[PDB]
């Protein structure tokens, strides 16, 4: 308005002033902020996430109540490295039988390894080890193997797959699998070697990196513990730092490509790396607010968002080819495109915290803040824009296509001329969307406790594949484990969405074991969880509380719940008192606690979801029936990974609801005339429900990535269709028809292919930068960005639809 104009008139009289006034402050925030704190370091590569989910506080309490109160025969602890059934180590197996390439690969890790991760010990062996009995020599013939090979068979009895008196070499083989019946060869070769003994430190691991890289017989994967977490650390670091490098470098070619800036668009670079300061600054004042995918994710935003707003200095500048007036006119009109972006952005943050998530809840944060700083950045754009126009040069690119404005200009005009035929395409794209969610499904598990996948670094990726072919190799170092308990130290979390420890020590509404009712009430316990868990099976059968009134009763005794109580724990005969129990030590009191095998533990939650949840209702009827229903936490580790997984969809779900309050907030800020813009925000909803069945088509899992990508998606497509948006609201009052769509839809356009270019841009250069660190994230924006394209595409569509019939 006026006094809008007014400012703009004060930034259009401070072309220097005012760009210093914010320039000054980006700068005068990474100081203050790098000496306070340090905050661009991670502690942990582990995001954490508590899923909050009435379970989730249980699991917390658990865990808190419990933690209230011959030459170099390696063992595990040395890492092993294995290369089994692999090109590269087939190559090394087939050397090895014929020119022993692959003792010499070990011998050169000796080697490496003197100089570090080396008293020291030479090397550990499984094929060597066999040969070794009889010699140790690099020249590895093909008969010892042979006579080797004849043993390891021999060994069929005491594992089918002399002999014995070569146990040791027994146990190299029970590291080093598949390579007895099937014999040492290319076909599942499992190295399985210790170059370093008990070594978990990092720079061991850096080295073991390189070492891997087959830098010093090509040996294909490798292992480290400890030295595995330092590796994903580094990882975060290397790989982020290098994706984001390119990101930067994509958007400055990019801001070139459309307004020919050198350094104002390069300011506006800046900018958004002085926005990430902004949102370091004031968040670390509220909370901690750290998460490596958090700074994924602020990244990515940032070059989303930065990317828009130069989109529309750039429509700006179009337009404008008093002249400085204009331009704040424009200014305005560009204002309103990054006011819709900034909601976009903002509410993404409310969906990522309301489902309080250790990760979520930080990406949210950060994209927040990072979005009214974006905005700032608005304001900041505009005044680079400003300076642009005062000074050109000095004290030269023309940057003009023949034909291609106008090209795009007719690709509007096409897609205008069939409204009817893409307004079907479109219709039918969201159909087999909701058809994707249906089928085959929108709901996903993770294929293990940690992650379905937790390696994002090559040589991590190689490890990982070698975790696999460590299973084939080595069993698993599986089955049911639920604990019903005593009760809940503190259901409400850290205050907050803050990841902490809300209590060290346990605690329970004080409630006591009379005599008669609470032995009773036990035994009903029992005789439940007995139909539920005992299954005709054995294991953990026998109950703290049973078996302690049958060990009683059959001491005959020596108020009867207490004495009893203070007779076991003093007695605790039978497996130390059950382990842990009566937890409550502080004071002289009891506590109760139960290891149950109701069902089989499964990665999938899928059903193992179905059984937490079928135990939680037999367990809420239990505590129904009950007489004092004193609250007891029923806990089970496994029930925490179902909540990881259903805290995962509830987050999935608040977000897409929390979209259509997006949605209904964009067209509140841009909806007063006749009609609303819901109707087109609603297709974008649907187009990017769309992108998400397109992840599904590249198969990425339901994880808390794929959720964080999912709400950062949301976001994208919805700035992709502000524009449309607040075009055909524009024009439906200059012409209310397939006219008024098709010049909206020209204006349309060009931000349209800014943003596409933008999207593709920064999704590419992180895709190929991490190979799988965030490689899903990156495929995740290019999916936004094809969704958006499409999207946008059938965005004039809609407008026709919005023209009465």
């Amino acid at each position: 308005k006026t006094v809008m104009q007014r400012y703009a008139h004060f930034l259009a009289h401070h072309p220097f002033l005012i760009l210093t006034l914010t320039f000054c402050a980006n700068i005068v925030l990474l100081l203050v902020i790098v000496c306070t704190d340090s905050l661009p370091a991670f502690d942990d590569p582990q995001a954490g996430f508590e899923p909050r989910g009435s379970l989730i506080n249980q699991r917390a309490q658990a865990w808190r109540n419990f933690l209230e109160r011959f030459f170099c025969s390696r063992p595990l602890l040395g890492h092993a490295k294995l290369i089994l059934r692999r090109k590269d180590a087939g190559n090394l197996l087939n050397l090895e039988g014929i020119r022993e390439l692959c003792q010499l690969d070990a011998d050169i890790r000796r080697l490496d390894e003197f100089q570090s991760c080396s008293g020291r010990l030479c090397r550990t062996w499984n094929l060597p080890n066999y040969v070794a009995v009889l010699a140790g020599k690099t020249s590895c013939h093909q008969l010892e193997e042979h006579d080797i090979r004849n043993v390891l068979n021999l060994t069929a009895t005491c594992l089918p797959f002399i002999k014995d008196s070569s146990i040791y070499h027994l146990l190299y083989f029970i590291s080093d699998k598949e390579s007895r019946e099937t014999g040492y060869s290319s076909m599942k070769h499992t190295l399985a070697v210790l170059p370093v003994w008990s070594s978990p430190a990092a720079l061991p691991l850096y080295r073991a990196l390189q070492w891997g890289n087959f830098t010093r017989p090509i040996q294909v994967i490798g292992m480290e513990m400890g030295l595995g977490d330092r590796l994903f650390n580094t990882a975060l670091l290397e790989d982020t730092l290098y994706v984001g490098v390119a990101a930067g470098v994509v958007v400055v070619v990019l801001w070139l490509y459309t307004g020919s800036l050198f350094v104002t668009l390069m300011n506006l670079m800046a900018i958004f790396f002085s926005l990430v300061v902004s949102y370091f600054l004031y968040v670390f004042v509220f909370r901690l607010t750290f998460f490596p995918f958090m700074n994924l994710l602020t990244c990515v935003i940032i070059v989303a968002i930065g990317a828009d707003a130069l989109v529309i200095f750039a429509r700006l500048w179009h337009l404008a080819k008093r002249f400085e007036k204009v331009v704040h006119a424009t200014f305005r009109h560009a204002a309103q495109a990054i006011l819709v972006s900034s909601l976009t952005a903002s509410a993404a943050l409310f969906s990522d915290i309301v489902n309080p998530i250790i990760a979520i809840r930080c990406f949210s944060i950060f994209a927040g803040l990072t979005v009214l700083v974006h905005l700032f950045f608005a304001v900041t754009w505009m005044p680079a824009c400003f300076v642009v126009a005062d000074k050109w040069g000095s004290s030269r690119q023309y940057c003009d296509y023949f034909r291609i404005f106008f090209e795009k200009l007719l690709p509007c005009l096409v897609i205008r001329l069939k409204w009817m035929w893409m307004a079907s395409f479109v219709l039918l794209t969201v159909g087999a969307c909701v058809v994707v969610f249906v089928f085959p499904g929108l709901q996903l598990a993770s294929g293990r406790t940690f992650s379905l996948w937790n390696s994002g670094h090559p040589s991590e990726q190689y490890r990982l594949l070698k975790d696999r072919f460590a299973f084939e190799e080595n069993r698993n170092l599986e089955k049911v484990s639920l604990h019903f308990v005593w009760g809940v130290l503190a259901l409400n979390q850290a205050a907050l969405l803050d990841p902490t420890d809300t209590g060290i020590t346990t605690m329970d509404g004080r409630f006591n074991m009379s005599d008669p009712l609470s032995q009773i009430w036990m035994l009903k316990f029992c005789a439940d969880l007995r139909q539920q868990t005992f299954f005709d099976n054995s294991t953990q059968s026998d109950n703290a509380c049973y078996f302690d009134s049958f060990m009683l009763w059959m001491e005959t005794g020596a108020a009867t719940f207490i004495r009893c109580v203070h007779t076991f724990s003093n007695s605790f005969p039978q497996a130390k008192h059950f382990g842990p129990n009566f937890n409550s030590l502080h004071q002289i009191d009891s506590f109760v606690l139960r290891l149950q095998t109701s069902q089989l533990f499964s990665h999938s939650y899928t059903a193992m979801q179905q059984l937490h949840q079928h135990v939680d209702q037999w367990f809420t009827a239990a505590l129904r029936t009950a007489p004092p229903s004193l609250q007891g936490a029923w806990f089970t580790g496994d029930f925490a990974f179902f909540d990881l997984q259903q805290s995962l969809i509830s987050g999935t779900a608040l977000s897409l609801i929390v979209s259509l309050f997006v949605a209904f907030l964009v067209l509140f800020f841009t909806t007063l005339n006749v009609g609303v813009s819901l109707i087109a925000i609603t297709v974008i909803a649907g187009i990017m429900l769309a992108t998400t069945a397109a992840l599904v088509l590249m198969e990425w899992q339901l994880s808390v990535f794929e959720s964080t990508i999912i709400g950062l998606a949301i976001g994208l497509s919805v700035d992709f269709t502000l524009h449309y948006a607040v075009s055909y609201c524009c024009a439906e009052s200059y012409e209310e028809r397939e006219l008024k769509t098709n010049i909206v839809i020209s204006e349309m356009a060009s931000c349209v292919t800014m943003s596409a270019v933008t999207t593709f841009l920064a999704g590419a250069l992180m895709i190929p930068s991490d190979i799988l660190f965030y490689r899903q994230l990156g495929l995740f924006i290019i999916t936004v960005t094809a969704i958006s394209l499409l999207y946008a595409t059938i965005f004039l569509p809609a407008c026709l639809a919005v023209l009465g019939p």
